[PDB]
């Protein structure tokens, strides 16, 4: 009856519940005779020096094959998975993210022992890029982050907007914690196209959206092409009408990828320990600076995975550890309230019956 | 030929170029004729996400040996070194320290690839013992704040009075960042000891030190022993007369720590080179999972070499995570104006020639102890 102890770093108490419920029942679902999956876990960290201390005196020290990294889904704490990645990225341990979607993550190199069930902001620009076309617009201006984030989804765009007929005019961007975005859209209203993306935070998509409407951009034949996050938190409280982001389904709904992550991490250690030619992870983090060989050959098992029926539905990761085909639901702003005008899946938009307003009222497409 | 890089994230462009030159330096003073010292290196960056980024595009790329971390010692740059130990800790690559001095560092378990050529905060508790050795203070209040920067300078003390007849007389604790403490000033004041030592982040120690001055411990009978940080900034606007602080010499000097850490990362690369089963760094960060196996070593060999005629002292660390054993130098604040009143060498704390007033103008030495 072999123990193989699995670490989670979460949210609550009651999500500390959730997980040991899903793990020991994921494990009478695969057959507890060769193997027994076991939960050992922590309330999360807002202070990440508390947090990476924790990871190592009471998840890496207790044997853990792979962490889960949940925490409240609030844009202060889209970050407390560093530490955990950085701490048990040291030995090579898989880290499960389930919650944050800032794109550093996905990185070719710093987050190289990291994979997670929900896809980076960054990709929300591979929804835009089917957006452009399905309705024909394909002259566009765009202005991102200039910190990483913000760059990250331009850089995608951009690489999908090469090969086609649509190009991307002109990319405009702006420091991070501005107020005082005027001469920058200044600059983007006596341009070419008037349909723009934004990439931006709550309160810096708020800065743009207030200074936007404040030199007429906000209505007419503008198109206002956005994200998630674009369109939360105070974003939604100054945006314009007939805006339109996106929102991830599934993407706060923690007890869901609690259950999807135990789903692929159970089944993927018994496909690891399948080789017979593999070692048991360290219990060290003291005075261990080694770090476990099958670290690595754990992971890459872990991302290669396929795994349907999931509660978030076909959970599959990325060439380096994003969420394949996840579903975002197409958001407007109708009379300050957000509708599902469209679906994106894998790839595709498909619209419903239900009638998309534009910036300024007026109904039908404009150019 | 051969050539052995050496990789630095400093504060300025100037930095750099005292680096290349510290490093030239060191080729001319070594062999050189086998092995020559190279110089690699990138200014430093406050966001955290830009400067992991940097080590891995920068200087793990140009494949590198060691990385000196400096910045600005501002109370907003000692982080900083973080996402390099991290970063250069993912394949075992030492990271070389020269002026943050957060204790976290030194932790067992957390910053296993990290060295420092200036000891951690936490350590001016071997200088309050000695304070208390000579001065005999033998009844204190300790009040630390409840991170683990405070949590670790109390359990040094703690344990330096543990083998000896003593403890602290009480512990208290704040939340770091408070803007009350006016109530756990209350029950240290009806206390037996009047001699207090604060550990405290530089606006924690004035929001104690006028919360203090106004519940009426400034004066007179008490004695207010604390380190550097409770004597910078916004503390020392705010801190009583009569306060003694610490100041580690040297410490705020970017230059003689450029050149120490220079000579030692020179003085041990060299003795590395001459092993068997040496391989190199690693080339790149990008889909590069394996560490290179030389790096334990090479840090090992790093902590146990000694360095004497520094600029800032001998040069060597202990086995904790490693930290330099040298001089501080003792403060007082008289007239509003921090004057020195004594050194403290590697061991002893010795006084000086001037003349010493303690909190409430006081002429003669108090005892704490209620008077
Ligand atoms: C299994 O998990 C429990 C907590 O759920 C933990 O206390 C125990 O040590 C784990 N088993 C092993 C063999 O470490
Ligand atoms: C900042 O905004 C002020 C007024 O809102 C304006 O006068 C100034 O030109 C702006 N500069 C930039 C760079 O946005
Ligand atoms: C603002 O410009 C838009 C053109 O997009 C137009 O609908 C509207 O009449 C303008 N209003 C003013 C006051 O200039
Ligand atoms: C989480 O997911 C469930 C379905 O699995 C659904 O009721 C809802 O969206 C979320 N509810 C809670 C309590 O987290
Ligand atoms: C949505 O995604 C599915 C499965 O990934 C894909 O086959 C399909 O093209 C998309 N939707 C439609 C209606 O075709
Ligand atoms: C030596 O250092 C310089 C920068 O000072 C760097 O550009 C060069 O590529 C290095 N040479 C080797 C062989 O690594
Ligand atoms: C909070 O502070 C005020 C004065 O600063 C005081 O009236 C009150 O007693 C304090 N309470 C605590 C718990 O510090
Ligand atoms: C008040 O303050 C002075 C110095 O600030 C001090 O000597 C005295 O003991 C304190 N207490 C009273 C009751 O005055
Ligand atoms: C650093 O040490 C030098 C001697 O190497 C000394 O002259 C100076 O005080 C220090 N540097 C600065 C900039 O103060
Ligand atoms: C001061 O310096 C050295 C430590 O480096 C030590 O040998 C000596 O005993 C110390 N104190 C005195 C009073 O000499
Ligand atoms: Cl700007
Ligand atoms: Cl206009
Ligand atoms: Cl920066
Ligand atoms: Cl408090
Ligand atoms: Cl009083
Ligand atoms: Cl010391």
């Amino acid at each position: 009856p072999k123990i193989v102890n699995i670490g989670a770093v979460l949210s609550t108490r009651k999500h500390e519940q959730m997980f040991r419920e899903a793990v020991n029942q994921a494990n009478k679902r695969h057959g507890s005779w060769k193997i027994q999956l076991n939960a050992t876990s922590v309330t999360h960290k807002p202070n990440a020096i508390q947090m990476a201390l924790s990871v190592c005196e009471d998840l890496i020290s207790s044997q853990v094959y792979a962490i889960l990294v949940s925490h409240p889904p609030t844009p202060n704490d889209h970050f407390t998975p560093t530490p955990v990645s950085y701490t048990a990225g040291f030995y090579r341990i898989p880290v499960l993210g389930l919650t944050t979607r800032m794109s550093i993550y996905s990185d070719k190199s710093i987050h190289l022992s990291f994979l997670r069930t929900v896809p980076p902001y960054s990709h929300q620009s591979s929804v835009w890029f089917e957006m452009m076309r399905v309705y024909n617009w394909n002259h566009i201006i765009l202005l991102v982050s200039d910190d990483h984030e913000g760059r990250a989804a331009q850089k995608r765009l951009e690489t999908l907007l090469e090969e086609r007929e649509s190009k991307a005019e002109k990319v405009l961007q702006f420091d991070p914690g501005t107020k005082n975005v005027t001469a920058l859209l200044m600059e983007a209203r006596e341009l070419e196209a008037r349909v723009i993306i934004l990439s931006a935070s709550e309160d810096d998509a708020a800065t743009v959206y207030r200074a936007a409407a404040m030199l007429n951009m906000t209505g007419s034949g503008y198109v206002w092409l956005v994200g998630e996050r674009e369109i939360s938190g105070n974003a939604l409280r100054y945006a314009p009408d007939g805006i339109i982001g996106l929102q991830l389904i599934n993407g706060k709904n923690e007890s869901a990828h609690i259950s999807d992550a135990v789903g692929v991490v159970a089944q993927a250690v018994h496909e690891l320990l399948e080789k017979e030619n593999i070692t048991d992870p360290p219990r060290g983090c003291v005075g261990n600076t080694n770090i476990w060989k099958t670290g690595p050959l754990f992971k890459r098992v872990l991302m290669s995975s396929k795994y349907a029926d999931g509660v978030t539905g076909r959970v599959e990761f990325n060439e380096d550890g994003d969420r394949k085909f996840a579903n975002y639901s197409i958001m407007n702003l109708q009379n300050r309230k957000l509708v599902q005008v469209g679906i994106y899946n894998g790839t595709h938009v498909i619209p419903n019956d239900r009638k998309i307003i534009w910036p300024g009222g007026e109904t039908e497409k404009p150019r």
